């Protein structure tokens, strides 16, 4: 026959279930659904992908059980790229600083700290400096520091250029 195989019933379940932001779903979710953490969605995107880095222990549910952060889409965009640009410093760090793929970029090069420079979080940029590449630039030609020096919502480059290093 054809389509015998189904496994996406679970998948959008704590997918959407995460992304949606709900601490109470994502706790009982794994704690009693046990969903899987590769659950996909009908598309075919992990809880990661979808997760709207809201809730910070939704953010570690996840990743507590086996999850890969390691996931790009369209423009070559992880959970650390979104939650850059979007703005859950919170929940960022969470997953972010445990291992979330916060170096890689978005197919044109943009480091996800780059984003977050261009948007003025504050927080996240400055976050976001020390947990990157701390080196690498854009196609244009800027980096952590010199990106800051453009979109100089405040002390921009400031907060980069103190984390950057300068050991001297």
């Amino acid at each position: 026959g054809s389509m015998l195989l189904e496994e996406v019933c679970v998948g959008d379940r704590l997918s959407g279930a995460a992304a949606r932001g709900d601490v109470q779903e994502v706790r009982r979710l794994l704690h009693r659904e046990l969903v899987h953490p590769d659950a996909l969605n009908r598309f075919g995107k992990t809880a990661l992908q979808v997760m709207m880095f809201g809730s910070p222990a939704v953010a570690l549910e996840l990743l507590k059980q086996g999850a890969s952060p390691n996931v790009q889409d369209a423009s070559g965009t992880s959970p650390v790229h979104d939650a850059a640009r979007t703005g859950f410093l919170d929940t960022l760090k969470v997953l972010v600083e445990h291992g979330a793929d916060v170096n890689a970029l978005d197919s044109t090069g943009s480091l996800p700290i780059h984003l977050a420079i261009r948007e003025g979080h504050s927080s996240v940029v400055s976050f976001l400096a020390p947990e990157s590449d701390l080196h690498h630039r854009d196609a244009s030609g800027l980096t952590p520091l010199e990106l800051a020096r453009q979109r100089g919502a405040q002390n921009l480059m400031d907060i980069l250029q103190g984390h950057m290093m300068i050991p001297m």
